[PDB]
């Protein structure tokens, strides 16, 4: 399977910062979402979910076709929750129809991680939609009810390393785990709708508890209200990822860097760039355009 980026027609730079800020402006006005979390932690999550069924086998699922407009995708068990981002999203689309559905979904997770004051995310254009006999079936996304073995054999399905792997788990410390949604309750941490290395520090300095929660399911459990996930608490299980992790809870800026990369790289599995094509774009946020 080949897919190539092909930019949609006569569009630049200064079109997909009119987007940008779209998404940026309606995160800012739309902010009592979630009790006041706001949307941000959703649409990084959703950006993950439409990437995340990538397979470097035979190079189908990933963020190129927007599949997760069709229903088989939307009605994923694992992506319960994610209908408020796409929603979020609608207004946008139907401002800017000429954007594919594969570069919205995964600007919108760019857009969210700046404007939570997150790094910069270099991101490029050029997704194309594809058909509904595309779409990748359900499971290809993780259990959380597992350890580190699972999480290190699943993420090299994306060919994802160890580092990568834990700086992209970071981005659990955004937003929380809803019940009705996952079967799992609460937020990692004070800062939820703030980018932090917060996850790493929570994981070594918490005092966890193992407990059960209403849906049934065990979940990690803190004195201070917070909660991780068995897949979470996985990383200072193993000796390669607890490494990791102390490098990330000491180091703020190599957390960011690391991050950085590893999201851009999961946003753009699949896709093949032509050499003609641009380069990736770094957009302002509206604070640095004063707007
Ligand atoms: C083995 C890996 C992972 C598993 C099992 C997993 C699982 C989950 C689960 C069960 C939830 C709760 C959903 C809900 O109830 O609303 C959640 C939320 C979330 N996850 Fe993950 N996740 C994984 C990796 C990641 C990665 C790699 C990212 C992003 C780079 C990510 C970003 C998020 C975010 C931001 C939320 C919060 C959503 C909200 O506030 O509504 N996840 N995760």
């Amino acid at each position: 399977l080949v897919h190539v980026a092909s930019v949609e027609k006569g569009r630049s730079y200064e079109d997909f910062q009119k987007v940008y800020n779209a998404i940026a402006l309606k995160l800012r006005e739309d902010d009592e979402y979630d009790n006041y979390i706001g949307y941000g932690p959703v649409l990084v999550r959703l950006a993950w979910h439409i990437s995340g069924t990538w397979d470097k086998h035979d190079n189908t699922g990933g963020s190129y076709g927007g599949t997760y407009r069709f229903k088989k995708e939307f009605n994923d068990p694992s992506n319960a929750g994610l209908q408020n981002g796409f929603k979020f999203l609608e207004p946008i689309h139907k401002e800017f129809p000429w954007i594919s559905s594969g570069d919205l979904f995964s600007l919108g997770g760019v857009t969210a991680v700046q404007e939570m004051q997150g790094p910069k995310i270099p991101w490029r254009c050029g997704r194309v939609d594809t058909p509904e006999d595309t779409t990748p079936d359900n499971g290809r996304l993780p259990d959380a009810d597992k350890d580190a073995g699972y999480v290190r054999t699943f993420f090299q399905r994306l060919n994802m390393n160890d580092r990568e792997v834990v700086a992209l788990m970071g981005a659990h410390a955004l937003g929380k785990t809803h019940l009705k949604n996952s079967g799992y309750e609460g937020p990692g941490g004070a800062a939820n709708n703030v980018f932090t290395n917060e996850f790493y520090l929570n994981l070594l300095n918490e005092d966890w508890k193992l407990e059960k929660n209403d849906a049934n399911n065990e979940q990690w459990d803190s004195k201070s209200g917070y909660m991780m996930l068995p897949t979470d608490y996985s990383l200072i299980q193993d000796p390669k990822y607890l490494s990791i992790v102390k490098e990330y809870a000491n180091d703020q800026d190599k957390f960011f860097k690391d991050f950085s990369k590893a999201f851009e790289k999961l946003l753009e599995d699949g896709i093949t760039f032509p050499k003609d094509a641009p380069s990736p774009f770094i957009f302002k946020t509206l604070e640095e355009q004063g707007l």
